[PDB]
């Protein structure tokens, strides 16, 4: 049962693992996974002991296996369908691009306020585009949304879906949302991506 | 002197104070901040003990202080790229794109886009460097070139990168890098969905 910090790492680990499976590593050392990932060495190994045999020996952890334990957490979950909300311009490119098969993941219908000219058209990549109006009745097995909506509209947008009855929300508004307890909500701010990245720069 | 994992929360904590200071709201509970990111109310408690003091004036103060002239040089302008060229970072806009990069062969390299944003070849970045105060890239090429464009931007002088590659940066130790990883990102959302 996973610490949810240490999940929070889960695509980290991934990541790290992929690169030393490219360049020929069979076997890390939980210093190395560290330096390249720059947390402390401590946490790497209270991370690996909840990973399960790979992980439980703080030391020669074996990089294909290991990455291929991340890669499957990751895609341990059926076939989802995701809707969009809000194909402005972040929206438009995620839009168009198609999950790898392995992920079981995809978005199966895009949304926008109804003056938008997408509406009732459709995508070449093969996505219905209908109004913001249409949420309601438009909904299905779907749970998952993406977010992509302004600032102004993001917390009206989620209650709408909320009580459309999505259960996940990928937000990329750079607003704090308020949603029932039970609703899992995970943001990507750019804004804030960037204030992050300046302040280690200016740390020096 | 704060820690390398508080400071990572920062500018989170930034955008929660400016909502609650919408909101109207005058105090907050180390309860309210902890539910609000989902993060254990203690380790705010500790990332709070840095601050040196919970009113919301104040603090979303001191975060923008310690968040606040910065511009941006993007590369590679494919359809995520591309996207961010439209996108505003601020409100009164501390941070912008200035200047854009692809490949010199690309369609777009030699145009300025509609908000002014000047596109230039790869083989150009030395000369629109050496004069800047550009310091930070957006990374948004494809995975397959994502380290070698980034060896070019780390000789260019580049300090800071974020990038949209979700491949791993094996970089000198100084630079910073910072992942914004789409696909990830959705999955550990799913994560989260299919434990709760
Ligand atoms: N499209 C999405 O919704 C999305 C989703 C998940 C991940 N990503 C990731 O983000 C990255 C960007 O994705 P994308 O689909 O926009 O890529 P893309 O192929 O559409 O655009 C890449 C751009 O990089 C330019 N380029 C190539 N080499 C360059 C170099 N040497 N110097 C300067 N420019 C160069 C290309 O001409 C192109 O304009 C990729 O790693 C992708 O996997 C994107």
């Amino acid at each position: 049962s996973i610490p949810k910090a240490t999940a929070k790492r889960l695509s980290l680990y991934y990541r790290i693992f992929k690169r030393f499976n490219t360049d020929g590593i069979e076997k890390a050392s939980s210093k190395q996974i560290a330096d390249a990932l720059g947390i402390d060495s401590a946490t790497v190994r209270r991370d690996f002991s909840y990973f399960g045999e790979l992980g439980r020996r703080g030391f020669g952890y074996d990089v294909k296996k290991l990455m291929n334990f991340f890669a499957e957490i990751l895609n341990d979950h059926s076939t989802t369908n995701v809707m969009l909300v809000g194909c402005g311009n972040i929206g438009r490119a995620l839009l168009h691009y198609r999950f790898h098969d392995r992920n079981k993941m995809q978005i199966s219908m895009a949304f926008d306020l109804d003056s938008n000219d997408l509406v009732g058209k459709t995508t070449e990549d093969g996505i219905p585009v209908y109004g913001i109006s249409t949420i309601n009745d438009h909904l299905s097995d779907i749970e998952t949304a993406i977010l992509t909506v302004p600032s102004t509209e993001a917390q009206e947008v989620a209650d709408i879906l909320v009580k459309a009855g999505i259960k996940g929300i990928l937000s990329f508004s750079p607003v704090h949302l308020t949603l029932p307890k039970d609703i899992i909500v995970q943001y990507v701010d750019l804004t804030s991506e960037l204030q992050t990245l300046l302040y280690f720069m200016n740390q020096q």
